[PDB]
């Protein structure tokens, strides 16, 4: 088991061509709808299916079978992305191909900056057999724009875009620490394309750059890809009855 | 559950104890009977802890379990282990130690030594040792000063550049934001500059412990580093000779 070392999922993300990635919120989207969606994501050629939410409860019982249902519907890697909780670390279920581990470098709480990683690894392997664990994608996670929800939960402070001083410190850490990926997120605004470009230029060639938050159109996906993103995530755009139309346009 | 990476009894002692010298015994060089003699004197001098440390080691567990037990039987001071990690194993550990000092080599060009050694170590926990019996972990930023091809070849470190404070300021932002417990400034072949010690003391939080070591052989040097803000001044080599009791009195006096 690679665990924190590069594995199959990271290799796939590094080698696949850049593009959109749909994020299914498993605590909002019924499993039957996730399964329908998963079949389309495969046809569209996305690199992976992310299951992610800021909120969760009864994680293991809900997610082990949710992950299994999704994997029965798509051959694409299923990657989990959820915040950690003191006393438990990051949530995990057997069957997931990988867990995205966000180190919230802009947080004022050292638990969310990185000690969550120590609690998670201490608890490993736990109830899940060693060879069956998901791979761990070590990720620098940064938040943009006003966001009191993530701020109250995780201690994050919006990254300053007044200059490159803060961002450059995060790039030095991303590189020296050997992180696998950088995830740029905005809950309420949009990550600036200029920031995406700055990150693509400052990161090593094998470091994967994800951007998400309020992406609702194919034009936005193209703009972020043109700015250097490897993957552009989107969740909310498909949380409605007419999601097939929306998905076609965002991917089109 | 064991405090592990959370602050525990050893960190509280290091935070609260009067600043001063700390003798470091290299257990792979110093015979255990001599370590026990030394431990008794360290206790009388009221040092904060006894560090057992070496750059080199082999057969760690069979050598160190009884060595640590002998030293613990000779002093009530906490016994702290400090050794480099090895890929595939992480940091070495034995039961009975009070704490392991975990160095994150922020100046290394190898990400394993920068911090992935911590992930390998915690993944392996609890391993062969019962959870309640594990040592506490002191999360430490470790930096090297001066030419040192030995640590460079072994761990990938590059000497910290003091031509500006840019590099150390980035390490201080990490030490603070990541909530490290301690910072360890080391020079294998030279001396950490007292002005760098002052820079770190001024930039760290009040609860972050600052250790300096490397070629400390006189009481004057200990005083200069304490005056500069070091919480602890480590010294090993000065006592690796027959006349160590005289050397110890001069360094601690
Ligand atoms: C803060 C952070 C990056 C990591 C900490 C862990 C954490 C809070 C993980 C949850 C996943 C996440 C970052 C945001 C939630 O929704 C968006 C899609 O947004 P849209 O509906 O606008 O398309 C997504 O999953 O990307
Ligand atoms: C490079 C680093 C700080 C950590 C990585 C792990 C590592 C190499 C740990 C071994 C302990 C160490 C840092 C130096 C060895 O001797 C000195 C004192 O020297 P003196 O004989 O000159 O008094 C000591 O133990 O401090
Ligand atoms: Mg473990």
């Amino acid at each position: 088991p690679p665990l924190w070392r590069p594995g199959r999922v990271l290799a796939r993300l590094r080698e696949h061509q850049p593009g959109p990635v749909h994020i299914i919120d498993p605590f909002k989207v019924p499993v039957t709808e996730a399964v329908e969606k998963a079949a389309e994501l495969t046809r569209l050629g996305f690199a992976a299916v992310l299951l992610a939410s800021t909120d969760y409860e009864s994680f293991e019982s809900h997610m082990e079978p949710y992950v299994a249902a999704v994997k029965a519907a798509t051959p694409l890697p299923v990657v989990l992305h959820f915040p950690p909780r003191p006393g438990a670390g990051f949530p995990v279920v057997r069957g997931a191909d990988a867990l995205l581990l966000p180190a919230l470098l802009g947080s004022g709480d050292d638990y969310f900056v990185w000690k969550s990683f120590l609690e998670t690894l201490a608890a490993f392997p736990g109830r899940i057999p060693r060879e069956e664990w998901p791979e761990l994608l070590l990720t620098v996670a940064l938040t943009f724009g006003e966001d009191p929800r993530t701020g109250d939960l995780l201690g994050t402070v919006p990254v300053s875009t007044a200059s490159t001083e803060e961002i450059d410190r995060y790039l030095h850490v991303a590189r020296a620490f050997g992180f696998h990926m950088v995830y740029l997120y905005s809950r309420n605004e949009h990550v600036p394309p200029e920031v995406v470009r700055h990150f693509r230029k400052g990161l090593g060639p094998d470091q994967v750059l994800f951007v998400s938050g309020n992406v609702r159109s194919g034009r936005q996906v193209t703009e972020y890809l043109d700015s250097g993103a490897d993957y552009v995530g989107f969740a909310g755009a498909l949380e409605q009855p007419d999601w097939r139309s929306a998905l076609a346009e965002i991917a089109g």
